[PDB]
C-alpha cells in the first residue's frame, strides 16, 4: 500500500520473450522518452525529476477537460494507475497503447476492480501529455464520449432524426420528394435505392436481413401501399442496430469532407455536439454540405463559430426548429470553453 501489483491483467501488442526472477529493463520501441520496467511480467513506469538511467522526466499536463471534453477518436491511449509523492510518481499500467473500446472493456474487468478504486487513475496520450482523473469513473465517462464519432442517444432523440421500429413511409403525394422516398426504419434507415446484399456488405446481421425480405427497393406508390397494407415492426434492439450502423456510415462520408477541405484541423479534433450537429444537418439535406448548405459550410471552413451558429438560426428550410436546436448545440461548445 498504496497499491496492487499483479492483481489482474495487461492489454498490450507488445511483449519480449536465462534468469527472469529479476526485474528486466525496456524501451518502448516506437517513443521516448518512455521507458518501463518489468517486475515479474507487468509493466511499470515511473517518473523522477532528478536524473535516472531507467525512469522518465516529468511529464507535462494536458488542457483537455476532464469534465466535459473528449479525446479524438483516432488516437491510441494508455491507461495507468497508481500514486504520485513529492516530485516522484509510480504508476502500474494497465492498457499500452490501446483503442477506446478494448480500453472501455478491459477496464471494467472482473479482474480489475480492485486496484482502480484506490489508486490514482490517469491517461497517457500519443504526445506523451497527461490526463489526470479525480476517480475511475470521470474516466470511464471520458471514455464513452470520445469513442463515437457522434452522440447517437442525442442524434436519434425526436429533436433530431428521431426513433421508429415501425416501417414507415415519409412525405406524400403533394411532395416533391415523394417518387424518391423508399421504406423506412429506426432512424431515417430508406431501403428505396439498397439491396439485402448491400446490408449484409456493410455489416449488417443475417437476421435482420433476412427479416426484412420484400421490402427492399420500393418507392413512391409501391412503398406508401406497402407501409399500408403490410407493415413490419423490428425490436428496438434490431432496429437499433441497424441504426448505429447507418448512423457510422454516414458520419464518415461528412468527416471525409470536413478533412478534405484543409481547415488546419480534422473532424475528430472537434468537440462531440458540434460533430453531432454538421452530420445531423447533413443527414437530413444531403451530404456535400458546400453546395446543401452553403452558408453553414462557409462559417465552418473560416472556423468562425459565432458565423456558424448564426449560420444555423438564419436558414430557412421549413425545419427551422430543428436548426435552431443543432446552433444551440454550437453554442452549447462555445459557452463551455471547448470551442475556440
Amino acid at each position: 500500500v498504496p497499491a496492487f501489483l499483479f492483481s489482474g491483467s495487461t492489454l498490450s501488442s507488445y511483449r519480449p520473450n536465462i534468469t527472469i526472477a529479476l526485474p528486466h529493463y525496456v524501451d518502448l520501441p516506437g517513443r521516448s522518452n518512455f521507458k518501463l520496467m518489468y517486475i515479474m511480467g507487468f509493466p511499470i513506469d515511473t517518473e523522477m525529476e532528478k536524473d535516472s538511467e531507467y525512469s522518465n522526466k516529468i511529464r507535462q499536463e494536458s488542457k483537455i477537460s476532464k469534465t466535459e471534453g473528449t479525446v479524438s477518436y483516432e488516437q491510441k491511449i494508455t491507461v495507468e494507475t497508481g500514486q504520485e509523492k513529492d516530485g516522484v510518481k509510480v504508476y502500474r499500467v494497465m492498457v499500452l497503447e490501446g483503442t477506446i473500446a478494448e480500453s472501455i472493456e478491459h477496464l471494467d474487468k472482473k479482474e480489475n476492480e480492485d486496484i482502480l478504486n484506490n489508486n490514482r487513475n490517469r491517461i497517457v496520450l500519443a504526445d506523451n501529455t497527461v490526463i489526470n482523473f479525480d476517480n475511475i469513473s470521470q474516466l470511464k465517462e471520458f471514455l464513452r464520449r470520445s469513442v463515437n464519432i457522434v452522440d447517437h442517444d442525442i442524434f436519434s432523440s425526436n429533436g433530431f432524426a428521431g426513433f421508429n421500429p415501425t416501417s414507415h413511409f415519409p412525405s406524400n403525394p403533394s411532395s416533391d420528394y415523394f417518387n424518391s422516398t423508399g421504406v423506412t426504419f429506426g432512424s431515417g434507415v430508406d431501403l428505396g435505392q439498397r439491396s439485402k446484399q448491400d446490408l449484409l456488405n456493410d455489416g449488417v446481421p443475417q437476421y435482420i436481413a433476412d427479416r426484412l425480405d420484400g421490402y427492399y427497393m420500393l418507392r413512391g406508390k409501391e412503398a406508401y401501399d406497402k407501409v399500408r397494407t403490410a407493415p413490419l415492426t423490428l425490436s428496438d434492439n434490431e432496429a437499433h442496430l441497424l441504426s448505429n450502423i447507418y448512423i457510422d456510415k454516414f458520419s464518415h462520408k461528412i468527416e471525409g469532407l470536413f478533412n478534405d477541405a484543409n481547415i488546419g484541423l480534422r473532424f475528430s479534433d472537434l468537440p462531440l455536439r458540434t460533430r453531432t450537429a454538421l452530420v445531423s444537418i447533413g443527414y437530413q439535406k444531403g451530404f456535400k454540405l458546400s453546395r446543401t448548405a452553403p452558408t453553414v459550410w462557409n462559417k465552418v471552413i473560416a472556423k468562425d463559430w459565432n458565423g456558424l451558429v448564426n449560420a444555423f438560426n438564419n436558414i430557412v428550410d421549413g425545419m427551422s426548429d430543428r436548426r435552431k436546436r443543432e446552433g444551440a448545440l454550437v453554442q452549447k461548445d462555445i459557452d463551455s470553453g471547448l470551442l475556440k
